[PDB]
């Protein structure tokens, strides 16, 4: 159109893209900066790395781009790409992408009176500081901070609007519990000019459905058919198989899948502290197991049983688990070999009558570690799972 | 040419590339957007991100790039490249990329009435939400949403035009089921204007061929050789050791290649479900091979069966089953002791009655187990594989 | 020197980059495309993706760029970078890169009668159709279609010429059998003009000796020594322990290194039916093998022999395999007693004259299975192996 | 504003950025350099690469750009982009990143004296050497050399500012130490021109905690838990099997974990060690457990022991240890029959008594070899830790 | 300055970047180049990619960039960004980098006479035919060839100047041996021009002290570890176990370690000659172990030793080995009875005898194979080590 093009043609008469457009340069510019977070793409516990899908948003008064709609019927709005009119160099101050600009440069909207809009997308990748002691039941902090680069207090007026997520999309894993924002004011060694900024705190709590489903229970599990090699009788050759491959599965479980915590060393995860616990009770479970069959195959010349040890073991702990506890001369040759026979078979009985007594005592270790050791991983589970707070809330709301 | 040339330096004289080329300002540009559709290339179910190679398709009517053929006989059509003719700014708002606009910026054809053409391609890759609960027996819907950046419903009238699958090419994992779309004029709290977008839907169906093949297929056959644990007799000591080997290969399985799954939180995946069904019938069937151990390895000392046990266990389930039932001093001194002998012998042979009744009790339980468990383990996973929709027709396509 | 300056300076007067460099507007332009491949870089099977170091090269005659070497004595060429000459749009239609061109723009040189030449390299990024089901005895073509974006028929008569592979670097796994092309034009749905294309089809064949060492000779030493499960002696256990752990180091290996193949839904994979043919037979012996370890653990009592089993398998097996097979009162009650000693000692022989009788049954079936299993699975190797075509050129070209 | 913009216009009037802003073209200029770190983002131990987050500090007099604030009342900074005014080519010499310049080309703050500031923020990728002989207990001195690229000290006399960590945010992983720097001048085969040069040396020391938790404790442990071997007893038929997979489980754990250590020829990292002294350790435990199983499995008519190891293993370990050491004609026919059966019974007890002294010796053997080799473990796992430098001090600041 | 400003004003008078500064426009143009290499950043085995960080070093004499000092008091060297004046497009021919040019374009030196200097860094990725037929003992010669894309020999002469590693940082994994280059001039079917080029060939050898250290002496104690499997004795049931073991470690390692290799087909690697050398060890010691089995559990009424294998194992091997080789009518009834007891043990001890002949023979072939074995492995182990080049000296510059 004609009116367009002579309107576009006295626009940038004499428009230098480098000025503040402010009519008195003593007084600073007003720009009121927002944000439109629409996607946690990702976040990286491992990198301490948080990506997002943002729109910024930025307003501001231009006092050279203004015209009379009156004398230009038609137009009533145009657009500027990069380059062409002075923007705020507003930057994403902890960013973690290698560009540090993940914005891109789209048009901007002005109207018939000098006020401005700025809508730049982009995927921003910013280092939040990732906490890792209450995992997977941790609430996460992350900060994004925005300010002007080069422009102070004196010069752009900063301002915040409310952040808006109404265009946000849920995450699978990530809810969102809020994005506040804040404005301050800092100072910085090169010069004496405050630089105000507006960081927005993204409060994320992560979802333990598939975490506590894929880790906790399937470890849970194992740890409680650990506890079998108890009821495993020691005449079969089969509780240390057992024991070891139970532990060298679960210690191939800790290293493939924990691994995608990151190395800090700010405080022991929770999972960390809950596999280590595993692991003692596993490692325990096969001592106990050794300490049994050592029991099990004693030799009965080895050495009778020790007075405290088998009086304890044979009255106390079958009483308090009520435990069955089991129990011419050509004649006088002929006699004198047939006693010989008779004698040694009573001398073999007597040994395995005492083997069974060291069985019997064997199987009694079995059932009381059994017993101590099923409440001792029933508490330490219960007990490590309920420290981690928000695990009831979070309960609620996966699970319920 | 001559004309050519004469036609290029008439044609950008006052010519502005910022200008949307209206005859009437006051009247909005109508631009028919399509889409081309060539391949999905890479589908992220992890990182919910959709890769495709497709072509977008924009024309609209210039009213400045206009001529007369007679007067420049040779020429019909012109080229513009980016930065020198006005085009529309449509972007892909749901964009993963690092950069925003991925579109290959190529030249744009010329009618000799005005008309215009724009063909970029693209590696687009868009953010869509991936739903893994019918896995991998899934249909897919993802949203590629276009639209006009700092254009309105009073300024750029976008309009549709079907996408065009002519030149797509079959991918070896999904199958296209349509791309339809559909275009409507939302509202933003930056402005009082209406932007109307085009918004494409591709529902692709996963082929499921690879995926019944290499995970269903080989746990469903250790599944059922993990029965065969039931058929060991118990005199060998391998029961343990081939139940506690399946179980540990399974879980290497399971945390090995069922890790592909994103961490989502929304639904428990049908993998998933069918994994940890197995598990437990795997972790039962160690369970109830101790029970068969510990009653198989009995002290006969250690006590007589419970009258209740005795009566079912050796004539209900044995009925059930039809199973096979088993069954002049010196004279007296070595009288007395060949009595003794004998004696001895005869509690000897009763002994290993009862251990035989106790064996026979052990592999009856062993057998009513193993049929229950095959049982119960053809119903689950066919229950399991039957529950989610379109299984049927997903056969049908893939294997017949 | 005077001479090319001058000559640099006349050249670009009234000189437009954007026109099309022919004396005759309406006749076409002809622009001879060929191609130089250096490298495959890499193919890519799970994302097929071909990867390629090339070097394009266009010709073409510029009907402006012309001068008399009488008039500048002592220049003959001269180069152009991008951007201040016109170039022909032509780009790799099926692209895979995240920016569609992947070439290096680089100077123009320039003959002194307006002949053109223009080699600009790249990394070539190509989505090409990848066939596994006889991997990795494969031949794979895939197509590279290269033509002008936005020139037709009318105005660039693109023309084909042989591509060249003189400085083709052989690369290590992949040989390459050729590299034809062809050229056509085909329509498209926006305009009613041609646009002529020139497609490069590479032909590689996969060389196998690599694969062949890696893969299928350590799994059939493995199925021969899995094998062994069937001469392991009854009275040892061992022989679960050797079959399930064969079975487990199988299904970690197919796993683990079978990944690399795209999960494709086309066809089975050869390498994929041999797996599953050693899985197949793996868990066969592990059955075999249960069975066997039944009638090895047979009661005495718990019932004899059926007729037919009995005289088949120690007849026609025995025949077959030619197998040994084995084989005043005092005095009256002292003889009772020694009596009754003697009947319990008779009915104990018969006892393990009947148990004997079964281990010889049972190391029967062994040794039969072990002969069909050996026998079966030479016969499916050979046959799953010599299936795929070129095979036996493969090997000649690789082992020999 | 009018006086800006008046001032803008005569500013960049006869300005060229190429021009070193200089009153006397014989005076170098001075550009005082420092640096701001930020975060230590990732360092890379593998690749021998750094990845920090700093904010370079540039300062220099411009004679160019001057103005009397009583003609231009508003405005008295002025901020110029890339490319309009001259910059110090300040470069990370050694820089590990794809493009060279990883910098954030932002805008020059300018004073109303001419003097200048300049601070681009960019994500620094630098090779530095890494050592890991004292892995993790290391403490690594890695530098950054900046420096101009193409002026000499006669020309650009580059000063240096202490480095500034007052905005640096902790690491999880590396606690800092300090960023001292130095200045220097060092030649080139180039150009007979000192190039002066500012070299940020960043010492970071390692927390330990995290790789003490999850490498030495579950490997110390596994190693306790492997000398479990010598206290089953030799009856039992498991000792093997545990030793076998405590071995694999280990070699498993190394070869998945101790990978990323670079593949470094400098010395043996103290992990390396670490695990190699475990390894020799598992090994010679199974050796000797295999010892014991000969000793344990003696035919009594194999052969009698040698005396000297008779008397050795049954009088100096027995005391050393303590060790209990356990210990007509038919009447005519039927004495020499039953003289027979005693005879064959006395010599079966005397081949048992053999036996069992056979066993004795293996058990003795064991309990040695197992309070030899828990000393042995003992001795080398706490010398190999002590070995390292500033293991104390870095246990008590992670731990304590 | 104003001499400095007034020289830049009158430098690029008339000046064309595109022109080549040649006094006489027939005479080439000598421009210099050589390299400073500064480290070996990356080399990649599997993707025959060779990743340096270098510094191009070029200089030529240009005729219009020349004045007087006298006029000029101050300045003596000027610089000019990429593209105000005349490059040469010098590239590196053999590229792997997504872009072709991986240089970063930095200033020009230029003298006051006319020479000028220019040095890009940038991380050069280059394809280099990697082998890996003695690895880890290889010694690499990859080739960086430069010279001009455009300009032939007719126009720039290029000349070589011999490479600099001064600057060189030795990398921890490769020493380097050398750089020498070369200068050729080859003739392209484009042109009938020759195209001068520079080569630079980088010979690296690999150190392998960490090689040595991590794959081979562990592969080789576990070979020396399964050959325990005959040190065990047979009445023990953990051969197979022990055996079977050492073979599922091994293959998990080789498939987990030496699969950095890349997949070519040029010849078998020494690392998987090794590897399938000690799998054919292991696997023939399993199969060992099986026959020893099978002998040690013989059926005494399965037939007698034919008479070869008898001699020939009881005498011959005994001898070599020089083990010891073990070794009224009531009357008539009662004495009919126990002569039968006394004839079925006399006919049992026999039989014990027998089996005890068995186990002596099972016995005597285990130590043999052990022997035979052991040998076997060290020779072919100490042979395929030996067999590669500069092993010895190798081995003298790494551990000694
Ligand atoms: C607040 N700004 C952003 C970081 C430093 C500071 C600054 C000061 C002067 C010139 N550039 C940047
Ligand atoms: C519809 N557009 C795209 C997202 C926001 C909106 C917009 C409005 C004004 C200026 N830029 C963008
Ligand atoms: C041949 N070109 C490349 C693909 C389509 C076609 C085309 C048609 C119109 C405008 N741009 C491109
Ligand atoms: C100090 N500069 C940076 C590295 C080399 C040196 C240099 C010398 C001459 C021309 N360019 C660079």
């Amino acid at each position: 159109g004609e009116f367009q093009r002579k309107l576009y043609k006295e626009l940038v008469k004499n428009y230098n893209p480098l000025e503040r457009p402010v009519a008195n340069d003593s007084q600073p510019l007003t720009v009121y900066f927002s944000l439109s977070l629409l996607q946690i793409m990702d976040v990286d516990e491992k990198n301490q790395v948080l990506t997002t899908n943002i729109w910024l948003q930025m307003s501001w008064t231009d006092h050279y781009l203004q015209w009379n709609v009156s004398e230009y019927p038609g137009v009533k709005t145009v657009r500027f790409p990069d380059g062409q009119i002075w923007k705020p160099d507003i930057l994403l101050y902890n960013s973690a992408d290698e560009r540090f600009d993940a914005t891109f440069h789209t048009n901007v909207l002005v109207n018939s009176s000098g006020h401005c809009q700025y809508l730049p997308p982009g995927i921003f990748k910013s280092s939040c500081y990732i906490d890792v002691r209450w995992f997977p039941f941790d609430v996460q902090h992350c900060k994004l901070k925005f300010g002007s680069w080069s422009y102070g207090g004196w010069s752009l007026d900063l301002q915040m609007q409310e952040a808006d997520i109404s265009g946000y999309i849920p995450n699978g894993e990530w809810d969102l519990v809020g994005i506040p924002g804040k404005r301050s004011e800092r100072f910085y060694e090169c010069c004496k000019e405050p630089y105000p900024d507006v960081t927005f705190t993204v409060t994320m709590r992560r979802r333990t459905l598939y975490y506590g489903l894929n880790l906790l229970i399937p470890c849970v599990l194992i740890s409680a058919l650990a506890l079998l090699v108890f009821l495993l009788p020691a005449d079969s050759g089969e509780k240390i198989s057992l024991g070891i491959t139970v532990l060298l599965s679960l210690t191939v479980f800790m290293a493939l899948v924990a691994e995608i915590m990151p190395a800090t060393s700010d405080s022991v995860p929770l999972i960390a502290q809950y596999f280590a616990s595993t692991m003692i009770i596993v490692g325990l479970s096969v001592v106990v197991t050794v300490i049994v069959l050592q029991y099990h195959h004693h030799d009965p010349d080895g050495g009778k049983m020790p007075k405290w040890t088998r009086v304890i073991l044979l009255n106390w702990c079958a009483w308090f688990l009520r435990m069955k506890r089991p129990g011419d001369p050509d004649l006088a040759k002929i006699l004198e070999e047939v006693r010989y026979i008779a004698n040694r078979f009573r001398c073999q009985d007597e040994s395995e009558a005492v083997c069974s007594e060291w069985k019997f005592a064997a199987c009694v270790v079995d059932r009381l570690c059994l017993m101590a050791f099923s409440v001792f991983t029933i508490i330490c589970t219960i007990g490590i799972l309920m420290s981690a707070p928000n695990f009831v809330e979070a309960v609620s709301k996966d699970f319920a």
